[PDB]
């Protein structure tokens, strides 16, 4: 199995709390939760090399990485970070993030494919876990 495709969200849990624990103000949180309610997610996987584009109503990020090699991206609250993805198991990658500037709560993300073809995206900030689930278009 593999991750390539266009993915549409089917479940989202705890996203506002994730932003809240990173100090995001209520006005910005409300805007962000609504903007991300139906994101466009596109993944192109070539072996261990990934391209991932995520677009909300007001923001669009593009990341390019190979498993095991550091790359620059942003945290969920928009801070530049150096990231590193490893395979935790066959279907599941986990990313540790380190801020380029300053300090803050520990943040990470994981992406896992299930046998039924779902993509589970987990983001952690401090002690808060946000889970989103997607299916292929």
């Amino acid at each position: 199995p593999n991750f390539s495709g266009n993915w549409k969200i089917i479940r989202s849990e705890n996203f506002e709390e994730l932003l809240k624990v990173l100090g995001v103000n209520v006005m910005l949180r409300k805007i962000a939760v609504a903007a991300a309610s139906k994101p466009a997610v596109e993944i192109k996987q070539e072996g261990d090399t990934f391209y991932i584009k995520v677009s909300t109503t007001v923001r669009t990020t593009e990341i390019n990485f190979k498993v095991g090699e550091e790359f620059e991206e942003q945290t969920v609250d928009g801070r530049p970070c150096k990231s590193l993805v490893k395979w935790e198991s066959e279907n599941k990658m986990v990313c540790e993030q380190k801020l380029l500037k300053g300090e803050g709560p520990k943040t990470s993300w994981t992406l896992e494919l299930t046998n039924d073809g779902e993509l589970i995206d987990t983001m952690t900030a401090d002690d808060v876990v946000c889970t989103k689930v997607f299916v292929r278009e």
